[PDB]
């Protein structure tokens, strides 16, 4: 995998943001992870987790993994970095996201964001509380 330049337009809610990525704008569906939606007990923790740690970063990247790209909905399915600190991992670790199926091969980090989750469960934190 690699990752790639973007730069951000906007945080959307916990696991979803709008970047630019290649000179277009695009939603991203983080991969691997599950926030509340806002309207859900963490909604808006993981929510504004997410979005100060993109909005607060010098350089976003994105890395595609090794399965289908996008989803049904025209969104990209990536990791998502700020400053070289992987956002998936970061809201699992901090006990803001469950982690998700595997979608369609993606599954690159899949047992590091299992083990972050099993450590935020055993601190039971925020979700996990």
């Amino acid at each position: 995998l690699h990752k790639e330049p973007a730069t951000l337009i906007k945080a959307i809610d916990g696991d979803t943001v709008k970047l630019m990525y290649k000179g277009q704008p695009m939603t991203f569906r983080l991969l691997l992870v599950d926030t509340p939606e806002f309207n859900e007990k963490y909604g808006p923790e993981a929510s504004a987790f997410t979005k100060k740690m993109v909005e607060n970063a010098k350089k976003i990247e994105v890395e595609f993994d090794k399965g289908q790209r996008t989803d049904k909905y025209g969104r990209g399915l990536a990791y998502i970095y700020a400053d070289g600190k992987g956002v998936n991992e970061a809201l699992v670790r901090q006990g803001l996201a469950k982690v998700a199926y595997v979608y369609k091969g993606n599954n690159t980090h899949e047992q590091l964001l299992r083990k972050a989750e099993a450590q935020a469960k055993k601190e039971k934190l925020n979700i996990w509380s």
